C-alpha cells in the first residue's frame, strides 16, 4: 500500500517517486522522468525535511512544498506544483497528467517562481 508522493532514491545519483501504488508491486517514476514498477525492496523510504531548503541562481527561493515554472525541458512551458526536491532536480506535480500521477522532475536552475 506505501503512501502516494513517497519519494525513493533508484541509485546513488539518481530519484523517483511513487505514482501508482499497487498490492503486487510499486509503480516508481524515474527522475528522467519514466514510470516503472518496482517492488518494495527495490525502493527505499526518505521523509522530507522543511529544513530542506534551495537558492535558486536567480535569487529566488525554493521549497520541496511551493509553485514554480517549468520552461526548460521538453513538457517545460507550463507552471507545476514543486512537491519533493531532491538535489538540483525537484519532482513536480502536474493535475494535467494524471495516469502518470503528473510528476515529473525539472532542474530548479531554469524553474522560476512564478509569486
Amino acid at each position: 500500500q506505501h503512501e502516494w508522493g513517497e519519494l525513493v532514491q533508484l541509485d546513488p545519483q539518481t530519484v523517483g517517486v511513487i505514482v501508482r501504488l499497487e498490492r503486487e508491486t510499486f509503480q516508481v517514476l524515474n527522475m528522467y522522468g519514466k514510470v516503472v514498477t518496482v517492488r518494495h525492496q527495490a525502493v527505499t523510504r526518505k521523509k522530507d525535511n522543511r529544513f530542506a531548503v534551495a537558492l535558486d541562481s536567480e535569487q529566488n527561493n525554493i521549497h520541496v512544498k511551493d509553485i514554480v515554472k517549468v520552461i526548460d525541458g521538453p513538457h517545460s512551458g507550463r507552471e507545476g506544483e514543486i512537491r519533493h526536491l531532491f538535489r538540483s532536480f525537484a519532482f513536480l506535480h502536474c493535475k494535467k497528467l494524471v495516469e502518470n500521477g503528473g510528476m515529473f522532475v525539472c532542474k530548479t536552475r531554469h524553474l522560476v517562481l512564478a509569486g
